């Protein structure tokens, strides 16, 4: 019975439903960003989150992303920084997700992002450690809190525990709190808590977002490097395929 | 009569009221962000915005900022992208104008800024030419949109009506429209209209903000170059002076 | 094919998602105030709701209620208003309407309620002329304004048309808008507009909700009289039973 | 230096910041609602709160008030309630009290109100002990809860202090909690706490609110009784009068 993919209604009422929520918190979404990329299942084994649904409270990977903005911010740039653009640009989304779900363990090369909990509240995992680039130097400024270590209890998603054993920092995230940074190149995910009333909303304000998505394979490239360039890194092998693309029937 | 300050109950009443409608409007505003560099006034002469007050529909030019975010987002970047760092990072902040006052026409070499209203609407006046950095060849992708011309009857601050004569280009913005950006290099102004129920709330999301201020004037820097580096240029004189500090008595 | 209830799943995605809506409103929802008789399905024939989904657009009678308050206000009132107590009281809830769906034609003998949106539009089908109460005088004050005529093309739920004949006036709410009172004894009904993006949000202020529902039966009468008294009259028959309950297998 | 009036810059920011923050919370408030008698000052000795402002988080009796409904409910009443139609009707309000100050201790012998905090937290003060009415006997239901004693360190308006006196029981409020009922017959008042970063802003749902004031002289009479009837009993007589009425300079 492993489901292997998403049906057109179970697919419009996540999605229809959380740009509803989005609205609600006054995110500005357009029609455009209501589209069959938004819902997100990373990796065939995740359509199961659809056995039980959305608000099982059962642990899997798949969430729900609302892009308003992705700006290359190559304008106005003095030719030399062609090759270290990609590090920068401004992308603003609302993500959700909801109870038990999580946006699984990965990293990026180029991306630094911020977190701001607009409901419900945001479970991050992440090494303090940074990854490291074999053969370029790199600069320090602030690195990453160690944070503190995992609450007890935490249920993963099955067949994927592994990909969140080097995350050994955790950080509890609400509504109000400072923004928080994760910076790049530095392993991540996030949950909602399965207890949650409420759909985990957060906005998340980082770098250029360098996806060759489907609802990207079309648009023209600021920097001719960035054509086809991919940063977004899963731990799970699983996870950086089914990312792509949603299988709705 | 000139006014050449703001009293301490004129400055509490304004930013703490603004602070309360940022919260109100969920923004993320902490404690530290509620402070004597808050609130702006762009020249002694400006401070007449108080002989009358917030509310009196006056053209002048000051308003209220607060930050949620200055990332500078060197960390995990290669060693090579440490002279166009300072075109990076990332700076989230609320701004609060009331009715008929301006935030002055300037440019930033380095910053790109990109809006999101949030309450009331924004009047946003520019030039659709970017301006030119001699000497450096610079790069182009989407460049600014050309917008409408101004519409009839906009009062203008007294004695600063030729600041704004080149930013020729208006365009105005409502709480759910698409991000506008408004690209580095490029000459911008705007206002919250004088006929306003509310002061206009708008939620900025930029590159680094290179400030050497009052509120700034103790932190490490994290390269060399970004210490005391400016990159608010305000086309008026006036205003690149009392813009680092408020005269509060 | 035609469902004759609605699935747990169905129910609790429905209702559950509908929950953190409000609180993503600010409407103070409880644990207690999310139940099994927050859905409502008016009617078995009504349950092809859930064939294709509350994203569907389809009409069909079905709402979500989560009632913050329901206060007789019978403590402090001179024993001679006992006989009429029934008509005052104090309810305040939140009405969660999908695109197409309606809350069916009907009318109450005691209760007056008040609208305020919230979210989306509401579209207000209603007779301007009150019902007689045979052997009783009625006082008059203020009535109902005439509102305008239906606008074209509202679909009705199938097998249902009829019982709309009689509310010849319309008027649609949006947020922002005066509060609009619907006093008691006039036959009124109200729907999402089906090409809403977003569920109608409304917020109810009505006097006293007498309702001997599932979720009721237990409570303490504050009046003898009150005890099983109910004023929800639907004009269609199939509307009056299915109401007071919800099958969910 | 004893204030005894406020100006009318004074009154505008006081009375359209609050109407902003109102809106900025969703509260439907319309041009008509803000107005000279939107703001309220319980007597000439209170006129003091503006010596410092409404920031100073100092003691004194003054509110706002944005009502968006009062509505009599008169209409479908059987003749036989003409005479306990007032203690019936809607009235929907948004009050906004800033930090230390107070809607002072008073009870209405018609008006059972109940509240919801929106913003800010609210500090009810009141009697859990109705008033008796000479001569008539009254009905009993629910009662009111005996709540908590005060906590330490209140301060109160200065020459007010013996109005609170009878108001022993405490209770206090936050936005997400049940509705809070208070019963028409008790003395109750209540205050925004004096460390708030925010105003206090509560959205009151009672029956109609009998108050032949001055944005109220004008209308007409649903039964003949209500004309010129008074329902707001004030402890502190100075607090009875300078409520009609606030003057501007
Ligand atoms: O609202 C837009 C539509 O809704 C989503 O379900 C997408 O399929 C898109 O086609
Ligand atoms: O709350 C929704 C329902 O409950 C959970 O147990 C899931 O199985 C889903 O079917
Ligand atoms: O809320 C913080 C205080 O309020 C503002 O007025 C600043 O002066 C700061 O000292
Ligand atoms: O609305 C506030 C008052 O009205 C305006 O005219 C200003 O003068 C200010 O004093
Ligand atoms: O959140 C409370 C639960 O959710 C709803 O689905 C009801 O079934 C109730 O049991
Ligand atoms: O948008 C949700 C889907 O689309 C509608 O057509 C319904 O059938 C439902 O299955
Ligand atoms: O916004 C309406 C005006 O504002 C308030 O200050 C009242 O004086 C009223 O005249
Ligand atoms: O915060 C506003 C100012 O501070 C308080 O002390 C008041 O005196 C007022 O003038
Ligand atoms: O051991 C816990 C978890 O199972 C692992 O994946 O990450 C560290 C945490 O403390
Ligand atoms: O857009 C998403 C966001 O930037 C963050 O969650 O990382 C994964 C993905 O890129
Ligand atoms: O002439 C108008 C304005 O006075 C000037 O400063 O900018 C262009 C606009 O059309
Ligand atoms: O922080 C402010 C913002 O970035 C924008 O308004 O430009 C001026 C100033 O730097
Ligand atoms: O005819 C329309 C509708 O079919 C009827 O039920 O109510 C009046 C409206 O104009
Ligand atoms: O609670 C509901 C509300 O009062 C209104 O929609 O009428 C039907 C029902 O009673
Ligand atoms: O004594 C305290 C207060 O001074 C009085 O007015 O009300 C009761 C409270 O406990
Ligand atoms: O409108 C106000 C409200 O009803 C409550 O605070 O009591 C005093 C006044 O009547
Ligand atoms: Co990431
Ligand atoms: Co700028
Ligand atoms: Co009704
Ligand atoms: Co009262």
């Amino acid at each position: 019975s492993a489901r292997t993919s998403i049906t057109r209604r179970e697919y419009d009422e996540w999605v229809r439903e959380a740009a509803a929520l989005g609205k609600a918190l006054r995110y500005p979404i357009t029609e455009k960003m209501v589209n069959d990329s938004a819902g997100i299942v990373f990796g065939a084994d995740q359509y199961d989150a659809f056995k039980n649904g959305m608000w099982s409270g059962e642990p899997y990977e798949a969430m729900i992303i609302f892009e308003s903005l992705n700006e290359p911010a190559v304008d106005g740039l003095p030719t030399g920084a062609a090759p270290y653009a990609e590090y920068s640009g401004l992308c603003d989304k609302l993500m959700i997700v909801h109870p038990g779900k999580f946006c699984p363990p990965h990293h990026h090369g180029r991306k630094t992002e911020s977190y701001e909990v607009v409901l419900g509240e945001m479970e991050v995992f992440y090494s303090p450690t940074p990854s490291a680039e074999s053969g370029v130097e790199l600069l320090n400024f602030s690195g990453m809190p160690v944070g503190s270590p995992w609450p007890e209890g935490v249920a993963l998603p099955k067949g994927r525990e592994s990909s969140y054993e080097k995350l050994t920092s955790y950080v509890r995230l609400r509504a109000g709190d400072p923004k928080f940074v994760m910076h790049r190149k530095h392993l991540h995910a996030f949950r909602c808590p399965p207890d949650s009333d409420v759909p985990l909303v957060v906005r998340e304000v980082s770098t250029y977002s360098h996806e060759p998505t489907e609802a990207a394979a079309g648009n023209h490239a600021p920097i001719p490097s960035w054509l086809g360039m991919h940063d977004n890194d899963f731990v799970s092998d699983a996870a950086n395929t089914g990312r792509l693309q949603t299988a709705i029937s």
